[PDB]
């Protein structure tokens, strides 16, 4: 009954959980140890990472596709793939609001391995994964209403071909599965524990562009998706396509008051934000934001709603507790309590879901258990394993936007305050203030035993298989060869590396040549990573044990130009260098 | 000594970590070791728009075309041997730059590509009477000119140079040609002398060649002689650079006026001035030693009063395998990393000096195991005459099993060690990304920051001048200025509203958006992102920020505020409407 968990992870001790933090406007994903809250690793995704060369290497730019031209991202929602309502540790997915992308991270290597630009939408916000029977789909919200086509003839958001869409990506192939046109817009989303239903909040049911217009409606809604019905329509070929994308597009809008078979619109106050599935699978809980409430949709009633048995879509609302000012997000301890951020009141409120349901019926019962002050203005919060039926009720992180005086001053820009709260007992206890850069917004925690990683690369890894293919065309055995291939004004250097020596320590090219350098790290000892930097050429990349990495640049400067290993790898690290000699034109 | 900083408590020191090949500078609270801020320098930062905004690309100059850096050595400006908290400087080995960070705004405000060199490694600041010069090493020998006619490092015109940058103007002050090459460097407590380690006295390019000589050296610089030669006009220039270049190489075994070469084993690395100003201490690396150069013997060495440059060595303690770096507790002890033995060794400098004279004494006080393979180490205030002997950070290169597994790439292990007492105590393992090389710690009361920008800050003064040419008052105006195929949008922002919430352009127009954050409440930052155009920047209270992009896509394109600023933040958005090219002249 007492919240008494230990927070200190001393030298030589290990954390109990992995934390996966969104990088916010900075674009990466960050791996933390919990409860120490120390950052263990940064995984580049939408950012360009000077250290590993993500965004510069051929392997990374191949994964990014055309979107490799962008140097920014804005991510919010990191989530781990599931099997039977539990994390399976295979993949992490995350959104990019800035350039309308979804990325996939492979948790065995802790790298982004797939990326997709969602077609015919703007701004991927809410993102969550199918839970049951497993993560077949990644569900993603496109936040902003746009014209279709967006060819510059029509700009009116109220035109009948202006709308946004709910997006489903095939988690395993990272290709679009389908899109569903909706009324209004989309904010956050979550999925049930059966695979049939998903739901999303909408704050712009008004289809307005101005602040006041977007707050005009007493109620917006959460739109519920009958995913089985969508899938059936796709299997039967009953869909359209938009523009030059082959993605099946289904119309989920209400037409002359008549409901689609793919959607129902449940009225909810007001400009709601969070959309959170309780761990017992009973509820979609929408945070009321402008309304000081959360609304509880009984997932049990959704079949009746779509079958036309209910006289009113509000009939699926079974609770609407009053909690405080500015409810934004909800999480669960698995013991029957919900925990909700109050942005305005600057608190986390713990409340009992079944008691709120009884109060909605008129029973006099206080469902509120505790309000804990947080510092300050909390956005999202996350309890350990809360997105699974294994929600364990141990740790809670509340991610607050204004850190004010909680840390040393560091200039006009301030850190986020991610506060660790012990929820193992009856009383929430604040135990740690964690400053973070660039507004992570949301995070996710997994048990140590849910994550299994590779100590060294497999030579057949798909991450650099296209580079292995290029090498094959050149007759190159990457595991052994140190050779320079000349092909017109193209030069392809292939080399092994073994601390403390590059396998090719000098090569000569002609000014203007396009040079590709492919390096295979044939060290077998864990942690013996190498780097490759070409001085004054903007070239930098990582090569970890048994990885092949490659990078392309033009030798636009005559003369002698040094390259060196950037990753401290050996006592003779500083002498691990080579020379590119560039003959003048 | 308090180790843990609980909720609502503040750290006692600022830590400034280098970002290594990730390219940024990181601000930590010490002793919590939590990262409080990232300061982009050579990296492109999606969050603040550094490398994307016009203000940042102006500071970076032509080097804005590079997306990478490799920084090692962050150091704070000094007055009379003490931190004054004005500036932090750092190197870029990848693209041969030095950057200046202003500590009041915690932003890079100046950057310079060092001319006619490759790879800025070691960097240190003049201590006395203040930081007039930033001293920086160019690590790699190159031909001069480097035009592709000569590649041979043995050519009489192949060399590297020592570099002095004017700390206040961030322009080159001078360069000194040296024999061998340059690694790390430090400066004395008088202003006359600086010193640097050399590991490639052989001028080789292969591993064996670079390891051939039993001793390389530390080259000592007589800055007073350099300055006097510059004022006398006795110098040359290289290429198109106007920087005074002085020749500090030997000529047929005869010394120049500017340099002396002190033989030191072997491929030495660290070059550290003791806090009492007595010694330059060189870490022997391949030699299991450190070599102590008595700074008060330097005047005699430069005046020819000594028969052998080795005569300025007054200690060479044997310490262990792979000495890389030394720091100081201000109590007469030195602390040295042993990369191979994977330890920090605490030793007494005066007793090492007496053991050098033959007197049998054990100057080694303790060896603490670290995990694993330490590179540099830093004691609090160690680079100043206020070295307070409280905290030590050792930065280890192989973390192995000290943290949860995270795949083939591992974090570094920066370990906080309590040195307030006679015995070193390991207290905290701090994992860090991308290999910080050095860090620096400053007392909390040595750093003073602003919470609100001044409207005349030089950081964005070029943007203010741009606005003035358009007749714009940035504090108030919400206007769209049109100029051919250029559109310049000026707007204020006040949560939760952009001052200009929609504007219309032609397909192909080059659009500049300038935003002034006119909120006065601290911590109320705004952002600006144009969806699907690769555009992102921060605007903090009273800052002006601007960014330029091509409106290459017809149709409606949303922009939004990225920094959570207000309960209605999600609704702080705007719309750019792009009329299609086929409806406008071709
Ligand atoms: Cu390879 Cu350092
Ligand atoms: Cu301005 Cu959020
Ligand atoms: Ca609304
Ligand atoms: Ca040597
Ligand atoms: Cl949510
Ligand atoms: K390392
Ligand atoms: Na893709
Ligand atoms: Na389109």
């Amino acid at each position: 009954k007492e919240s008494k968990q230990k927070i200190h992870v001393g030298p030589g001790e290990l954390d109990d959980y992995y934390g996966f933090w969104s990088g916010g406007h900075q674009g990466e994903v960050r791996v933390l140890g919990v409860p120490s809250m120390r950052e263990l690793m940064r995984i580049p995704v939408f950012n360009v990472d000077s250290a590993t060369g993500w965004g510069l290497t051929n392997e990374s730019r191949h994964i990014m596709g055309d979107s490799a031209k962008f140097l920014n991202g804005d991510c919010h929602h990191p989530h781990i793939s599931m099997t039977d309502g539990k994390y399976d540790g295979k993949y992490l997915f995350i959104n990019d609001k800035a350039n309308s992308r979804v990325a996939r991270i492979r948790l065995d290597i802790m790298k982004c391995d797939k990326m997709i630009t969602v077609p015919n939408v703007q701004a991927i916000a809410g993102l969550r994964l199918q839970k049951v029977p497993h993560t077949k789909y990644v569900f993603a919200n496109a936040e902003f209403i746009i014209p279709h086509p967006n060819d510059g003839k029509v700009f009116d958001l109220q035109d009948e071909n202006s709308y946004t869409m709910y997006n489903a990506i095939d988690a395993e192939t990272m290709e679009m599965a389908f899109q569903v046109i909706v009324d209004g817009n989309l904010d956050n989303t979550d999925a049930d524990y059966t695979g049939r239903f998903a739901a999303a909040t909408c704050y712009n049911s008004e289809k307005a562009f101005d602040l006041g217009g977007m707050m005009r409606n007493e109620r917006d809604w959460v739109v519920v998706f009958d995913i089985h019905a969508v899938e059936a329509a796709v299997k039967a070929g009953d869909f359209i396509t938009l523009g030059d994308s082959k993605t099946p597009v289904l119309d989920g809008r209400k037409k002359d008051g008549k409901d689609s078979k793919f959607t129902r619109y449940v009225p909810v106050p007001k400009n709601p934000h969070g959309c959170n599935t309780s761990s017992d699978g009973k509820y979609f809980i929408a945070a009321g934001k402008l309304s000081p409430t959360c609304s509880m949709i009984a997932i049990d009633k959704l079949p009746d709603l779509f079958a036309g048995k209910l006289a009113d879509p509000r009939d699926v609302i079974v609770g609407e507790p009053e909690l405080g000012l500015g409810p934004l997000h909800t999480t669960f301890d698995g013991r029957g309590n919900a925990y909700t951020t109050l942005f305005i009141d600057s608190q986390v409120v713990k409340w009992n879901m079944e008691e709120a349901v009884r109060a909605y019926k008129g029973e006099k019962v206080n469902y509120i258990k505790q309000k804990l002050d947080v510092h300050y203005q909390p956005g999202h919060l996350h309890a350990s394993l809360c997105e699974t039926n294994e929600a364990d009720g141990k740790w809670l992180v509340a991610l607050s936007k204004f850190s004010k005086d909680r840390f040393l001053p560091v200039g006009p820009l301030h850190p986020e305050n991610d506060q660790l709260i012990d929820i193992s007992g009856d009383e929430m206890k604040l135990v740690h203030d964690g400053p973070t850069f660039a507004e992570p917004h949301d995070c996710i925690m997994a048990r140590r035993d849910q994550i299994k990683t590779k100590k060294i690369w497999d030579r057949n890894d798909p991450f650099f298989a296209p580079t292995v293919e290029m090498a094959k065309k050149d007759g190159i055995n990457l595991d052994t060869d140190n050779k320079v291939i000349r092909d017109g004004n193209k030069v392809r250097v292939y080399m092994t590396s073994m601390a403390p020596a590059f396998g090719v320590q000098e090569f000569t090219v002609k000014q203007g040549d396009e040079v590709t350098v492919t390096i295979t790290n044939i060290d077998q000892i864990e942690d013996v990573s190498h780097g490759f930097v070409v001085v004054n050429h903007g070239v930098s990349m990582e090569i970890s044990p048994q990885q092949t990495s490659s990078i392309t640049f033009v030798a636009d400067k005559p003369g002698l130009h040094w390259y060196y290993c950037s990753w401290f790898c050996h006592a003779l690290h500083m002498e691990m260098v080579g020379r590119m000699m560039v003959e003048p034109a």
